[PDB]
């Protein structure tokens, strides 16, 4: 199939995490060509096209994305764009720093702040949980990797995070609220990774701050002060955009009463499973980018070398090929669902050993189950009456009323 359209783009713009689905659909297939930033490109959905994009001898990432993409979410030149045992090396990092024991430490120290917040909360008129945890995450991300972070600067660097997440797939003041907090970001911490270097700033091994900061690249030579920043970042940022996830945990236990009760009488594996419908269900993840290495033919097609191609995240999350209703939300459906790697793919695919799959999936999920076991166990409120509804041309996608919270009581 061949959109033949010159505006494909615009388009994009306008459906958002539905411009892949709607074309897939219509199209009747799994992949497209179409006319996307300024390049020629494939983009194809599906759990069996995942298996390929994720083959990288025939997929690399450099050269893949726009810069605009980088000089707003990722930073230039990190780790996103990186293939080849480059990559797998600066990657075996990252991985370091997301294993269990830290999940372990981060799911904790928000355990804490959750209950903490409470007194809080049970003063105040109303609360918005999405403005709650992009503080929280910060503050508590911050403490974990090392960084420091004074009150008064909380605010600023949380949002300056979040700026950072909500440019990448906008044009304008959206755009550019991000392409500025960039640039105070690594301002910010390529001091401390220079402070680091100098023994002025205390760091403690094994941690973010430290393990960039002290990194060793193949040649052996440490990153560049400001590369470390970014790639301390890529830490950072992120745990900050959990506040999404984190709001759309609470949107599904109002919109779906009976699951409430559920996980109440359940134990870590209801949570587990309330959880993971979540990251599939709701939309984050648009999709992501790969350049054809070598010239090759799957189901049918031609992928020519150099040729763009787009993975649907979105879709293959919602393909019934692999879900019963997938525009449903059933937590149980993840009731003895063997684990896969293709199926679901909400922060990628495959291997994060072999891959760009997300790292971070192991602290996204056990925070997660803390944030909701804690709305579930710890306090009982009221969703007073709001805009909750949420776009799917808009990405990345947030319940408008950031979800307001009221008449908050310790439980
Ligand atoms: C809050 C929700 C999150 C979402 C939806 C998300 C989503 C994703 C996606 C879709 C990718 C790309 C996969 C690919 O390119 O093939 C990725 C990569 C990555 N994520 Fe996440 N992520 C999240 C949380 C986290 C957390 C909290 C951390 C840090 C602890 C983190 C660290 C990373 C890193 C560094 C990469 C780049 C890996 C590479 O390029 O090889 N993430 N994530």
């Amino acid at each position: 199939p061949h959109d033949k359209s010159l505006d494909n783009s615009l388009t994009l713009l306008k459906e958002g995490y539905l411009f892949i689905k709607n074309r897939t659909e219509r199209y009747n297939s799994d992949l497209f060509q179409a006319r996307l930033l300024g390049k020629n490109f494939i983009c194809m959905t599906g759990a069996e096209a995942a298996k390929v994009f994720y083959d990288t001898d025939r997929f690399q990432r450099q050269n893949a994305l726009p810069k605009r993409v980088q000089k707003s979410l990722f930073g230039v030149n990190a780790i996103q764009g990186m293939d080849g045992s480059a990559h797998i090396h600066r990657k075996m990092l990252f991985l370091s720093l997301m294993t269990p024991p830290h999940q372990k430490r981060l799911a904790e120290l928000m355990t804490e702040e959750w209950k903490a917040a409470v007194t809080r909360w049970e003063k105040a008129d109303e609360v918005v949980l999405f403005e709650e945890a992009k503080e929280i995450l910060c503050r508590v991300a911050c403490y974990w990797a090392g960084v420091p972070l004074k009150e008064t600067e909380v605010k600023e660097r949380a949002d300056d995070f979040i700026d950072m997440v909500d440019a990448f797939g906008a044009v304008g003041p959206r755009h550019w609220k991000g392409r500025r907090a960039r640039p105070r970001a690594e301002e910010w911490i390529e001091v401390m990774i220079e402070d680091a270097r100098a023994g002025l700033l205390k760091t403690t091994s094994g941690t973010a701050l430290h393990e960039m900061a002290f990194h060793t690249q193949e040649d052996g030579s440490q990153l560049d002060s400001r590369m470390a920043a970014i790639e301390l970042i890529n830490v950072l940022r992120p745990i900050v955009a959990i506040s999404y996830f984190l709001v759309f945990s609470a949107l599904a236990l109002h919109e779906h009463p009976k699951y409430k009760e559920w996980l109440r009488s359940g134990n870590s594996r209801e949570r587990e499973m309330f959880v993971q419908e979540v990251r599939r269900y709701y939309p984050f993840g648009p999709f992501l980018g790969a350049l054809v290495k070598k010239d090759f033919v799957w189901n049918n097609c031609e992928f020519k070398k150099g040729t763009s191609v787009l993975l649907d995240l979105y879709g293959t999350n919602h393909d019934p090929r692999l879900w019963d209703h997938p525009d449903e939300f059933r937590p149980e459906r993840f009731a003895e669902r063997e684990e896969n790697l293709f199926d679901m793919i909400p922060q990628g695919g495959g291997h994060a050993e072999k891959g760009h799959r997300c790292p971070g999936e192991g602290i996204t999920i056990e925070v997660m189950k803390a944030s909701l076991d804690f709305l579930v166990h710890q306090i009982e409120y009221d969703v007073p009456e709001q805009s909750l509804h949420y776009s799917l041309a808009r990405m990345p996608s947030l319940p408008e009323s950031g979800f307001v919270m009221s008449g908050i009581r310790r439980k």
